[PDB]
């Protein structure tokens, strides 16, 4: 009574079978990649097959992202009685031998051309995944990447299939799944997904009717309540203070902060980033931007006038973010904006980089202000202007040199730079292709690397816009919502000379809710 | 139902005396109050949902005060001043404390169960002196549970092994006594004019027990396998406490002795086999022990009082040596004092050193063999006491860098010989309370869990996070317990980490 798999040995066969499905799921290993596991070094004592490492239960902890490679290797040098330097060696040689499967990468490229939904489902650890993302170039063929170290789940547990089906909204009826390991294929079949076993010299194809029901939700009821509680919390805050409040102090957690609430920038940030604000709040906060007394001829000052220090200039950051939002909500025309954009091009320093302030007496640069200025440039038609070349290069170097790990002049948190960069790169992809992979690669390395809710939320948002599901940061984010539904205050940006952080519970809650939304 | 209002101290004493276990809260029953910009009423802080987060030990006072500062639209500093005055104006309830003293004196089982935040609890533990009457203290911010959720009552019942039939609960909040009654515990509502006694039929039979059992079995199988293959406990060395890049060393007997002394549920075959390693050890010389095996002994490296102390203490405790054979070595240790009278680390007058934790382990053997009151110990004992009170231990000891290791080994001494160490008990417990969850290393979490339990305090925060760092083979990560300080070499194993983690799981089961 065991279901007899149809064998396949002709590309014509493989092709007709694959065409019968809307959605194809690849696993990386074997199907799309291969490598040499055995690797002898100048260390005679110990194991010789990296397979001993990958078969060890500690490896499950690495794949799920619970531990890193240094940790895994330290525990394995003990369990496997092999000098850890030899295992590190072995693991490196195996990684260096990785190559694509040329046949299946071509299948993958074609499937993507025929406008199919394609997902990558792989047990692979964060550090390896980051390296694979850099080394190969089929990732562009995937509609979504589901990696164990980003999920805290792993094949063959049904949990990972259940999260895949739910996350990607998959109709398992029209879904097939290509993998080498049988137990992964059996698990997916009990979910009603048809399987395609990749063998040495053939494919085993089991069509699966399925159509049975799904089990209990990993945390869905939890999530719906926390989202509602956060929404109620934030809508109440913003309806009472549509001019988004801020607090100041000398630390990122704003411990002991005092209420300031006289800068309009936070309001602009919230208008731009949380895409589910009720309409009355958008309008009420939009009203604030326009009537902001620090508007002078379509240029904005950070401060309200009453709070404006002596001789504090308009800045290209407030102005850029505001104009961009106005433009995008049909409250300003490109014709009115372009003259302001032109003042910005006239604000470059000796190195050609557009500067922060509308004031030649206050020369400053900042990578994120650069980014937000370029965003407005491309949004209005200026994307090919020659005067932007040096500014774009400043931002690219900031990324590639990993200089962003030290923060920007006004934004200390590295993920804030990656986040705003990801809006530019994703929203204007033709003009930013060379950024896409180094950006996605930095983000992969940073999954779950900090505890601050807003930072976790930024990484969730950016990686998802770039096609990668970051469930780990998601989970931890839920754990830090407080009982009233809001998240804790966060110092998004600083007055550098005085080391004054600025932030609000509203800022943290808005990005958190957006991150919960984007993975929903 | 309807309570039976009580106002006779003679009746009350016959109600209470009918019960084997009495649970007190803190508010009103034992502690009460008796006498510009925003919120003048602290009522608003405590009724606010954020306050529940503070009570569960999910956030600390600073976090809570910044969040409330915003939600109550009051300057942070004002909220903090108010919070400090309220706490500072707390006074003992003299009648009820005396009831408590007497219930304790009559050998009842008494537990404290309070919704109080970690920092406040920490203050109250130091301020007031009725804690010595409880058999266990169950504070929400350390349980990550809170009244009146049934969870906490289930935790208390199973944690303390309470027969709810013979258990009565004294609280001033109605809803707490209600939930308590759902578990068959008789309630006694405290009003300032009377008591409301409601008897309840108990005796009829928490919520991670399936998971916890699996992790414990997995960890046991792991450690059992390691020690059966390597009864001479292995060790790795490196520059760092996580022994990243460590190399197999495994030529020192101390780790074996530590395992034996510290993890109580080892199987008999493993205890026997590890005991053989301690007895057949190379470095043994006339019932003094050397850290190293001979094959690894550096030139002129002396026997040391720490390995010797732990080993003799273990053999004694396992009837392999008599006090008569040990006492002459103890006398040698008394002959090892430096100019300040402190007992030194090495059997070698040319390697003069002191180490508060080595002192502790020496003092332990001293009290175990009957030397507890020898005058020559006074300075050593004062060394250790100051080392704690001055907070010098936060800098580590010479050979153990982690502060909690000192607190943990001190807690063996203080709790095993309580009459001789009463003045250590409060400052020790107090320090430990302020260090709950202050570090991530599993072994350090394990030590704080054991020490606090031995001192009558359930630390479940560190417990839960400990369960999360077990690896999938059942063992916990390696950890560097002690160092050669001059080369800054750390020693450690997964056996050490896994042994302590399992004892922590056991002591809270
Ligand atoms: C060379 C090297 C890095 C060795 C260590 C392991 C590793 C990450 C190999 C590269 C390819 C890969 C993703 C294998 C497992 O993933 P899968 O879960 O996609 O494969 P499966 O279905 O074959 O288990
Ligand atoms: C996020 C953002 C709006 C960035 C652009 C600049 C800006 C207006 C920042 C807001 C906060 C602030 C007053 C900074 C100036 O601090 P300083 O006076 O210590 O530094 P400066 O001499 O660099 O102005
Ligand atoms: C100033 C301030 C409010 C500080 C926070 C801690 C606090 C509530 C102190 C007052 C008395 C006390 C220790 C109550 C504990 O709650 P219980 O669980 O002992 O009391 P209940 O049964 O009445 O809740
Ligand atoms: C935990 C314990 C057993 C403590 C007592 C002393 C002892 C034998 C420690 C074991 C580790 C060791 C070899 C230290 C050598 O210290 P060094 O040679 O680096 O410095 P020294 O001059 O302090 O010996
Ligand atoms: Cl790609
Ligand atoms: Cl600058
Ligand atoms: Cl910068
Ligand atoms: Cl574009
Ligand atoms: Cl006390
Ligand atoms: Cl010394
Ligand atoms: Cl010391
Ligand atoms: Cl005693």
């Amino acid at each position: 009574s065991h279901l007899t798999p149809e064998l396949i040995t002709s590309l014509q066969e493989l092709s007709q079978i694959l065409d019968r499905y809307d959605t194809i799921v690849f696993d990386l290993g074997d199907v799309l990649l291969h490598w040499d596991s055995v690797h002898f070094t100048s260390e005679t004592k110990g194991i010789d097959d990296v397979r001993k490492m990958v078969k060890h239960p500690v490896w499950q902890d690495l794949e799920k992202g619970l531990i890193n490679q240094e940790f895994a290797l330290t525990a394995l040098s003990c369990e496997l009685e092999t000098p850890c330097s030899k295992l590190k060696e072995m693991l490196e040689l195996s990684i260096a031998s990785l190559q694509v499967n040329p046949l299946m990468v071509e299948v993958l490229r074609v499937l993507h051309k025929k406008d199919k939904q394609i997902y990558c489902l792989s047990n692979v650890d964060l550090e390896s995944f980051s390296y694979l993302y850099k080394q190969f170039d089929f990732w562009k063929y995937f509609d979504g990447i589901y990696v164990s170290a980003l999920l805290q789940l792993r094949k063959p547990n049904p949990d990972i299939f259940q999260y895949l089906i739910s996350s990607a909204s998959i109709n398992t009826k029209s879904t097939i799944f290509i993998d080498d390991k049988s137990e992964n294929l059996q698990e997916a079949a009990n979910f009603g997904i048809s399987t395609l076993k990749y063998n040495k010299d053939n494919f085993e194809y089991t069509a699966i009717e399925g159509g049975w029901p799904i089990p209990l939700q990993n945390m869905t009821p939890e999530i719906h309540k926390k989202r509602t509680l956060g929404e109620d919390y934030l809508n109440l805050r913003l309806r009472k203070f549509p001019f988004c409040k801020s607090f100041v102090s000398n630390n990122v957690e704003l411990i002991g902060g005092e209420d300031f609430s006289k800068e309009i920038f936070s309001t602009a940030v919230i208008l731009h980033s949380y895409t589910s604000l009720p309409d009355d709040i958008i309008a009420s906060m939009c009203h604030e931007i326009l009537n902001h007394d620090g508007q002078n001829k379509l240029r904005w000052c950070f401060y309200k006038n009453e709070a404006r220090p002596d001789n504090f200039p308009d800045d290209l950051n407030t102005t850029s973010m505001v104009l961009s939002f106005l433009l995008n909500h049909n409250k300003l025309t490109i014709e009115k904006i372009i003259p302001v954009a032109e003042q910005m091009i006239a604000n470059r320093n000796e190195e050609g980089i557009i500067q922060v302030y509308f004031d030649d007496n206050r020369p400053r640069i900042d990578a994120i202000v650069a980014i937000n200025v370029l965003y407005l440039m491309h949004q209005i038609g200026y994307g090919e202007r020659k005067e932007l070349k040096e500014t774009e290069a400043f931002v690219f170097d900031f990324l590639i040199s990993k200089e962003y790990l030290k923060g920007t002049r006004y934004y200390p948190a590295p993920d804030v730079f990656l986040f705003f960069l990801s809006r530019l790169v994703v929203d204007f992809p033709d003009q930013f292709e060379k950024f896409h992979k180094p950006l996605t690669e930095m983000l992969i390395t940073r999954v779950n690397c900090s505890t601050f809710p807003l930072e976790r939320a930024l990484r969730i948002i950016a990686l998802k816009k770039l096609g990668i599901v970051n469930r780990v940061d998601f989970l931890k984010l839920l754990d830090t919502q407080l009982a009233d539904g809001g998240w804790p205050v966060y110092g998004l940006f600083i007055a550098p000379r005085s080391n004054t952080y600025f932030g609000s519970r509203e800022l943290s809650t808005a990005f958190a809710l957006e991150a919960l939304h984007i993975l929903s």
